[PDB]
């Protein structure tokens, strides 16, 4: 059981919850994490989007065409070449309600571990991560 | 932080140590799944393969491709359609070299762990991907 199957185990169950959880508010997930993303870090690469999202550079391109179109990411051409994209008010309030059902979609996958194992687990994804 | 957020972080420093140890066996991170899931999972679609290896299907065809000429996997065509893949002889041997060097690399990885928390880190992955 190589470390990195384990993490495929729990994505492959996480994502599925998020992806519902999301639905109600009319976003896939490769629409929240551009979001979220770009909420803060403005200005990313379509690639590294793709990457954290999962998708192809021309799905996260699509994605990024979608989001623009809705009102929720701009890239409004400096009066001063186009400036990188970020998100609009609208964007940003979307991106809020989404991270709350992302949130509790979490927390539901969590709701298998006790709550000092929640807490210690996330420190450790921590640790790993850094 | 989103927990698929933290799964990524970690995945994003598991894979280049994966890749790294992988490369004297002239493997990559991609080729090295593929052994591993046909090794347990004979006869398995390359798009479960693809998303397991998180590559398009059509990057796995060439994996597979590349398996194939290298006399690792197989599909011999029944005397009796065409058998699903396999691994040959060659084949199991270099997927236990393979999963020997990743296995050292996950516990590169798990170093900045304690034994116990790396136990206890294992089971909660165990228990969120079940
Ligand atoms: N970085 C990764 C990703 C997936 C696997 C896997 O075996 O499924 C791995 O061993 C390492
Ligand atoms: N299943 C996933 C994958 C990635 C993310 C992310 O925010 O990066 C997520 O929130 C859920």
């Amino acid at each position: 059981a190589p470390l990195g199957y384990l993490l495929y185990r729990v994505g492959a169950v996480l994502r599925p919850e998020v992806s519902a959880a999301l639905s109600p508010l009319g976003l896939t997930l490769p629409e929240f994490v551009c979001l979220r993303m770009l909420s803060q870090s403005p200005g990313l690469s379509s690639a590294e989007l793709a990457r954290h999202a999962s998708v192809t550079p021309q799905a996260m391109n699509t994605v990024l065409r979608k989001l623009e179109d809705a009102g929720a990411v701009a890239r409004p051409a400096s009066v001063s070449r186009s400036l990188p994209a970020t998100l609009t008010a609208r964007g940003r309030a979307l991106a809020k309600r989404a991270e709350a059902v992302v949130r509790a979609a979490d927390a539901r996958v969590l709701a298998r571990l006790t709550a000092p194992q929640q807490r210690e687990f996330k420190r450790m994804l921590e640790k790993l991560g850094s």
